[PDB]
């Protein structure tokens, strides 16, 4: 069960995140939740960490700024990510919120929030799970989100390596700056494409 | 003259590169020599320096891969250059091969040509102007050049952040791997395109 790694069970867990997130963004972690679990099935990983995982993956999507701020402080994370936003923190950051609320400790599931929006250059599966998950649960409609979940139904790496480039390509095409991280999974995964 | 600063005439150079490289390369070098020229006018770079490096930027693109491996071992160069090729290497490591062939010591053209495919964080405006001016040269027909030279026309940063978008993003496109410095040029320029 849930309560295994959380201070409470899976509805009232449900209930708190129905008051911190828009309903879109519950929906999308509903989403995320099941896919984890498919991929988790597919690729040998744990069904109810990725389950879990899944589901606390935008926990922290509407934390403040200045909330954000606060935890790099309080935790005396890389100062470098004081010059980033709510993309970088959500999951880099983000993961303390959960911390606290949730009592949420095992390093897997947390590892695996942390890095599911920038990846790294080494990624368990479960983190591979996670990071898929998010691109291709059922409520995402964007264009190749179809060629996404045939590479994912086949191989969890090429689907890191595609989802990977595709952000890069879009991050750049739109001009916005990009995660040393991110980069660093990039080149780690680009080899799988081919 | 080119003399002040290498072993050779302008003419002398010419014909050692008519040796070295194919026509159309040799044509791309004429080219940024020009374009080199124009942009150091208009932006406040000495000319003879931008139209010396943009001549010499490519002049190591056609060594091979082993001699590439040597120099990087001879000048007990970064190590990690030995996962890279070609397209870093020109550059990075063909500054060494220019040295040895035209006694080329100025170390603000040497930069130029070190960096021209790569960039850096920190760019000398007579970096910026060869980076620029490869891309923008006349001989170059690739969709999108219209906009790279009207760019050009108005704001050297702004060139350089624009090309270094379009790099990274065609790099993820096509699934090639990208050289760190790559993005730390992207992520200190891309600001410019506001
Ligand atoms: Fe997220
Ligand atoms: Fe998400
Ligand atoms: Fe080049
Ligand atoms: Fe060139």
């Amino acid at each position: 069960s849930y309560q295994d790694y959380i201070n409470c069970s899976r509805e009232a867990l449900l209930e708190k995140m129905a008051e911190l997130l828009p309903e879109k963004r519950l929906t999308h972690c509903l989403g995320v939740e099941r896919a984890a679990m498919e991929l988790a099935q597919r690729f040998g990983v744990d069904v109810e960490k990725a389950s879990l995982a899944g589901l606390l993956h935008d926990y922290a999507k509407k934390l403040s700024d200045q909330e954000f701020l606060v935890l790099i402080d309080r935790y005396q994370l890389d100062p470098d990510l004081k010059n980033w936003g709510n993309n970088v923190w959500h999951g880099m950051v983000g993961i303390y919120k959960i911390q606290e609320d949730l009592d949420l400790h095992d390093s897997e599931i947390l590892r695996a929030i942390e890095i599911h929006t920038v990846g790294a250059g080494q990624m368990t599966d479960l983190d591979k799970v996670i990071y898929v998950a998010d691109y291709i649960e059922h409520n995402r409609a964007f264009p190749g989100v179809d060629v996404a979940r045939e590479i994912a139904s086949l191989s969890l790496n090429k689907a890191v390596a595609y989802e990977t480039a595709r952000t890069v390509e879009y991050l750049a095409h739109q001009g916005f700056p990009i995660y040393p991280q991110t980069l660093e999974t990039y080149n780690a995964f680009v080899h799988y494409l081919k």
